[PDB]
DNA sequence: GTCAGGATACTCCTCAATCTACCGGCCGA
DNA sequence: TCGGCCGGTAGATTGAGGAGTATCCTGAC
């Protein structure tokens, strides 16, 4: 013992007595019985009789009804204390063995809590009764059971379940999440009393309540919010939503109160939204994060050089104010000596218990740098996830003995390890990668691909249980399980297939190799469900093939983009007409639900407002991520420079850019004759009265550009100067001048889909010789901005596509240099051939 | 001796967006 | 042999947000 421990049993006099005096007997019943362990047991509010009850009780506590080792005990005595290992002696027969049918795992979590003994009594008085009358799983009596004044919360279960399910229609699930907490008496009771006052008078939604009152302390956070809701919705302005977030978490009425309080202080002192306010409060202990962040934004944000939206950030989790004492105590020891850039201590510190990951990183990066020869990098990856303490010792714990004895390499631990519960998923690939590989067939390359999402733990122990089953039952391939398993949540993907791969092949006649298509992406759970539930509705009701729900559902946000197809079919397809196709083609795609949305809102705007065809916006909105190009044209075109709308409408393919030189009337007619042909080209009649506004617009502004999209409408461009635009690196501007003089705009890309065969499909010099063949040119000069000169396929392939005879002058910018060995830095003439 | 409220820290799942490697029919110099 | 200012397909990162589990603590009887 040193001078800690005996400071720490200082808490209970009678335990340093005790401890000095039979210490050789403790540790004699009690094998690897470690110094912790023993100060934790006799600090407690019974330490030496609960040291008494371990030495008399442990040597034959540990026969075949309980089989408790060491660690057991000693949890039941730090936890229980005397009275819980009392109990279990007296009722080591009554508990397992018994109708009662539980396992010792089961008897230990209930009895290692305060006041166990009374809950032990109580779930083995109440069990027959909860598990027949009521219908209660066993799990869920324990689960209720094992919580600090678990037996108050069996009774007032047994006393009130049939009132909320029956008068407040609450399902009996929703009841044992609510009473699985400390003081759960307290929560059901204030929850029955509250329920109507909060759902009619307040407009609340019954899951809402249950979502306040099911954490610790919930009847001081269904209080609070009755009491708080107004004066937070009306002299602060903020939605009941945000405020049923806030309260949504231990400690609610803390942060509601907290909030209510700081409110005006932070956001009329500190610069602060109250959105990020509310984000700030919207976590476990958000009262702490608040004051803190009121304390320490001008000393983090004006002496360690952090903007305000990093202080946010590193406050917005749980634990925020450790996280935030951390970073201002260790910033600069962490940036002047270890060498880490302020961004790097951010992320570290961005993650739930980040004082732990800053202090375990401060500790352990010299060690896990030189001893193992990690990258700082690799170790700042690690540290930067969920429990990243952890992770980080158990990488230096493991290291060696993975990379010797089961032959893996550093990066595959370290890949295994840059992922939240890092550590299990390390040590269930030290534990069963022998037996899969050997037993199962598997290799250790799809081990650690299994292994490398967050739940790899228990993706590996389900593969390792359910491949057998699914190979020979249900007739797969060991591939296409380890597919299956390689993907977040792989358990219940496993699980689901492992149970709805019959059904789905049998009952809706789909394939093997279509469910394990759906079922490998992240929730494939619910891609799998989804799909079970709504095939025969989007068969029949929409009359979409199994093959098209099949392309929807397998995606990794499947489930939503299902039920946006289902709620969104009728409404694009009548009130925007857009075919069926069209909508599936949109949502078969990741984000599709978002895309989905983003259409329904930004079509009228694009297609009356701007100039946009609706296959224009479906082809934009068919491709990953919609939302964002849909949003950025949308943005782009709605308040943009003038030169940006131009390369927009360009990129957006089928426009016809064209400026004129001089005001005579042969070029104004020239100019007429030619957006003509392309309006016949696409198919739409310009008009007699908009020919004639658009020849005095051309003829009374010189130097404008004139734009015709395929819609039909004339963009008008006044000033977007008389040179090219400076390449940017991925796109190609040029410019084709007449013999007239007329300038007519090109870019790169938009190519001729039936030309798809050619290697020159989309390029400048090709577009211009295809616009020579439309329209009957006899000779013309190509400008391009790309600077590093003609393509090498246009070089031979140019003189194909332009008619014979005709003579295309492409001239590089002066400053172009070829970086190819077929590129081309000179003015070329090409000529065509039959 | 038991109970309640709060407080952190860690683990597993779902969804969205971006990035990257890949292929492919058609040409003369 | 050797050249894509293109476009589709398929996979592979990157990031966020949301739940679920777990241990601890103080204050009050
Ligand atoms: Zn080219």
């Amino acid at each position: 013992f040193t001078h800690a421990h005996i400071v720490a049993l200082s808490q209970h006099p009678a335990a340093l007595g005790t401890v000095a005096v039979k210490y050789q007997d403790m540790i004699a019943a009690l094998p690897e019985a470690t110094h912790e362990a023993i100060v934790g047991v006799g600090k407690q509010w019974s330490g030496a009789r609960a040291l008494e009850a371990l030495l008399t009780v442990a040597g034959e506590l540990r026969g075949p009804p309980l089989q408790l080792d060491t660690g057991q005990l000693l949890k039941i005595a730090k936890r229980g204390g005397v009275t819980a290992v009392e109990a279990v002696h007296a009722w080591r027969n009554a508990l397992t063995g018994a109708p009662l049918n539980l396992t010792p795992e089961q008897v230990v979590a209930i009895a290692s809590h305060d006041g166990g003994k009374q809950a032990l009594e109580t779930v083995q008085r109440l069990l027959p009764v909860l598990c027949q009358a009521h219908g209660l799983t066993p799990e869920q009596v324990v689960a209720i059971a094992s919580n600090i004044g678990g037996k108050q919360a069996l009774e007032t279960v047994q006393r009130l379940l049939p009132v909320l399910c029956q008068a407040h229609g609450l399902t009996p699930e929703q009841v044992v999440a609510i009473a699985s907490n400390n003081g759960g008496k307290q929560a059901l009771e204030t929850v029955q009393r509250l329920l109507p006052v909060l759902c009619q008078a307040h407009g609340l939604t019954p899951e809402q309540v249950v979502a306040i009152a099911s954490n610790n302390g919930g009847k001081q956070a269904l209080e609070t919010v009755q009491r708080l809701l107004p004066v937070l919705c009306q002299a602060h302005g903020l939605t009941p939503e945000q405020v049923v977030a806030i309260a949504s978490n231990i400690g609610g009425k803390q942060a509601l109160e907290t909030v209510q309080r700081l409110l005006p202080v932070l956001c009329q002192a500190h610069g602060l939204t109250p959105e990020q306010v509310v984000a700030i409060a919207s976590n476990g202990g958000g009262k702490q994060a608040l004051e803190t962040v009121q304390r320490l934004l001008p000393v983090l944000c004006q002496a360690h050089g952090l903007t305000p939206e990093q202080v946010v950030a590193i406050a917005s989790n749980i634990g925020g104010k450790q996280a935030l004492e951390t970073v201002q105590r260790l910033l600069p020891v962490l940036c002047q000596a270890h060498g880490l850039t302020p961004e790097q201590v951010v992320a570290i510190a961005s993650h739930d218990g980040g004082k732990q990951a800053l202090e375990t990183v401060q500790r352990l990066l010299p060690v896990l740098c030189q001893a193992h020869g990690l990258t700082p990098e690799q170790v700042v990856a690690i540290a930067s996830n969920g429990g990243g303490k952890q992770a980080l010792e158990t990488v230096q714990r493991l290291l060696p003995v993975l990379c010797q004895a089961h032959g893996l390499t550093p990066e595959q631990v370290v890949a295994i390890a840059s992922h939240d519960g890092g550590k299990q998923a390390l040590e269930t690939v030290q534990r069963l990668l022998p037996v899969l590989c050997q037993a199962h067939g598997l290799t250790p390359e799809q081990v650690v691909a299994i292994a490398s999402h967050d739940g790899g733990k228990q993706a590996l122990e389900t593969v390792q249980r359910l491949l057998p089953v699914l190979c020979q039952a249900h007739g797969l391939t060991p591939e296409q399980v380890v597919a299956i398993a390689s993907n977040g949540g792989g358990k219940q993907a496993l699980e689901t297939v492992q149970r709805l791969l019959p059904v789905l092949c049998q009952a809706h006649g789909l394939t093997p190799e279509q469910v394990v298509a759906i079922a490998s992406h992240d929730g494939g759970k619910q891609a799998l469900e989804t799909v079970q539930r709504l095939l025969p509705v989007l068969c029949q009701a929409h009359g979409l093939t199994p093959e098209q729900v099949v392309a929807i559902a397998s995606n990794i946000g499947g489930k939503q983009a299902l039920e946006t197809v289902q709620r969104l079919l009728p409404v694009l397809c009548q009130a925007h007409g857009l075919t069926p196709e069209q909508v599936v083609a949109i949502a078969s795609n990741i984000g599709g639900k978002q895309a989905l949305e983003t259409v329904q809102r930004l079509l009228p705007v694009l297609c009356q407002a701007h100039g946009l065809t609706p296959e224009q916006v479906v082809a934009i909105a068919s491709n990953g991520g919609g939302r964002p190009a849909l949003e950025a044209l949308h943005a782009v075109l709605t308040d943009g420079p003038e030169e940006a709308k131009y390369e927009a409408l360009m990129r957006l393919g089928g426009a016809l850019a064209i400026r004129i030189s001089d005001n005579s009337e042969k070029q104004i007619n020239t100019a007429i004759n030619l957006i003509k042909n392309h309006a016949k080209s696409k198919g739409v009649e310009l008009s007699e009265e908009d020919i004639k506004k658009v020849e005095k617009i051309l003829k009374e502004n010189p130097g404008v550009v004139l734009l015709l999209t395929p819609s039909g409408k004339i963009h008008v461009f006044p000033s977007i100067s008389w040179s090219l635009p400076e390449y940017d690196g991925t796109t190609t501007h040029g410019v084709l001048v007449l013999d007239d003089g007329t300038q007519i705009g090109f870019t790169s890309g938009n190519g001729d889909p039936r030309y798809t065969n050619y290697r020159n499909n989309g390029h400048v010099a090709q577009k211009s010789a295809l616009y020579m063949r439309e329209n009957n040119i006899s000779n013309a000069t190509v400008y391009h901005n790309n600077t590093n000169g003609t393509c090498g396929y246009c070089n031979t392939m140019t003189a194909t596509f332009l008619p014979e005879g005709a003579t295309l002058t492409v001239v590089p910018p002066e400053n172009a240099v070829a970086n190819n060995s077929r590129a081309i830095d000179y003015v070329k003439t090409y000529t065509g051939t039959s």
